């Protein structure tokens, strides 16, 4: 009962920082150039460990030289990557990614090279004992259903010391997504989904949304630079006012960066309250660095 | 490995490695959008020339500046997988390996480009002086950084005054960007091709109005060589005589990028072969209209 899991997305982030958007037709140069781990749950992992966090990935990687590279960053951040789910056919995905110096806006043109997804059979074969935590990105719903069916029936089976926690992202706004929204201790809903619901504020997407999670979830929205919002059984809404640099420079995994620390902090036995603070904190201080190091 | 004297053809000038991604729609910033299709290409003039003579099979060489990395790799498996011999390689201790990102929309052909950053050191002619030049029997430069090529053309020069006539090291020169520091190398090698995007930045409306309007800017001897795309390309030469080939189109164009860079490597190794400017002139339409109906450079020969 030692580590974190995050289920998910492992990409190769090939980023170019520039000083304005280019406009459509244009021929811009570049400031500068990097290769970063990218994905949800690989981000998650990358602040995971920078907190002092054992923690472990779970995603599907194809071998190569782009897998060699993501590897190799993965165990640089001492990330266990035992249970990657090793794949015969498709290759690593990966993205451009264009990050405005201005501003810190980031573009993403991702390539999905059709990978296939971690099933329920590859997550069966997981040995849960050493999680105290296992947060999934939202993905594969009806897969990922039978993932999250088969941690509730262990901890049926545990006393409540030894119980897993559970904690869920719906992202994207994909229909077959929102089913994941009845599982997990701790439900984190993107706003890019919530306006496409047609809320137009973290409050309105709690009040909203609370009624399709599990009895005594907590369901979390961050509405970018107006902070988050949480909303658990009690029926009080907690708040976070953001935290933003005064030069905001990269907001590649902001998000990410929000998730993995409201996920540390409840793992730490803070309050949802103070949990959602440190994730805004967290957030905002990585908002004005370039990539991950220095956040903490 | 043992390279035979007088054997193979080096190329100095850029490589980079392209990130070509196809969207049905252009992305607004600040958003994520899933690409159609993308691909990652080795690019840069000197680099796409060295293909095509590898594919034309000459022995070829590349020369220009990499730092050690993933990219780096990936563009050395490239240049290995095409038979480009990279022992020539400026490896750098500080700057990124070029890397440019194309954005292509596929509701309209729109090509948006994020134009690799200029921190990587270019070749330097002090670079260039601890290279032993008897295993190249042609060297073509990439214009780039002028001032410092000058005297890697010099060099060249000084190299060539104490080689009986057979020995001499023909010189080639590509001027194919619209900057004035590039204007110097026209004075440079017994080959000198201007693009169509600087005749038409310095005024010129066709290749007939170029060679004519810029033969006095080469050295004596030197052959000027101008393509103007599917209008066929023209070469000047000492003796005064306008040369032209029609383009050779394929009957469905697909892919134009590199298709100057085939028509370059194409002239030199015609001129290489002992051809005369007329034969290779139309071998380098042929190889580049043969080029244009192909995707990449697979099929050319
Ligand atoms: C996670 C949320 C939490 O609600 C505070 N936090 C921030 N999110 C920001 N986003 C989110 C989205 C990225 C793309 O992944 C864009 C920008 C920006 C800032 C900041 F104000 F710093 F700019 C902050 C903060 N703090
Ligand atoms: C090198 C020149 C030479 O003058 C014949 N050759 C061609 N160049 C073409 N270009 C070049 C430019 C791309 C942009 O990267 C556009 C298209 C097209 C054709 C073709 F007729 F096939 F379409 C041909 C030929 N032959």
């Amino acid at each position: 009962g030692s580590q974190i899991l995050c289920v998910g997305l492992v990409v190769l982030d090939v980023i170019s920082l520039v000083d304005k958007y280019p406009k459509e037709d244009s021929e811009i140069r570049c400031l500068s150039q990097r290769w970063q781990r990218g994905g949800n749950a690989s981000n998650s992992c990358t602040v995971l460990s920078l907190l002092g966090a054992p923690c472990a990935f779970m995603g599907s990687m194809a071998p190569g030289h782009v897998a060699d590279f993501l590897v190799a960053d993965f165990r640089r951040r001492g990330v266990d990557v035992s249970q990657v789910a090793w794949q015969s056919k498709g290759d690593t995905p990966s993205s451009c990614c264009i990050i405005n110096n201005s501003n810190g806006n980031r573009t993403i043109v991702l390539h999905d090279t059709s990978l296939p997804d971690v099933s329920a059979t590859d997550f069966e074969k997981v040995d849960l004992t050493q999680f105290k935590w296992i947060h999934i990105e939202g993905r594969n719903a009806s897969e990922q259903v039978k993932m999250l069916q088969r941690i509730d029936a262990h901890n049926t089976r545990q006393p409540p010391e030894q119980k897993i926690r559970v904690s869920v992202e719906v992202e994207k706004p994909r229909e077959e997504l929102f089913q994941l929204f009845g599982y997990g201790d701790v439900v984190f809903v993107s706003k890019d989904v919530a306006k496409h619901l047609g809320f137009q504020s973290a409050e309105e997407a709690l009040r909203g949304l609370y009624g399709r999670v599990r009895k005594g979830a907590v369901l979390v929205c961050a509405w970018a630079e107006e902070g988050a919002d949480a909303l658990g059984p009690d029926g009080k809404l907690l708040h976070s006012d953001a935290f933003p640099p005064p030069r905001v420079v990269d907001t590649l995994g902001a998000g990410d960066t929000f998730n993995a620390s409201v996920i540390f902090s409840l793992s730490q036995g803070r309050s949802v309250q103070e949990a959602l603070r440190f994730g805004c904190q967290v957030a905002g201080k990585k908002c004005g660095l370039q990539g991950f190091d220095g956040i903490v």
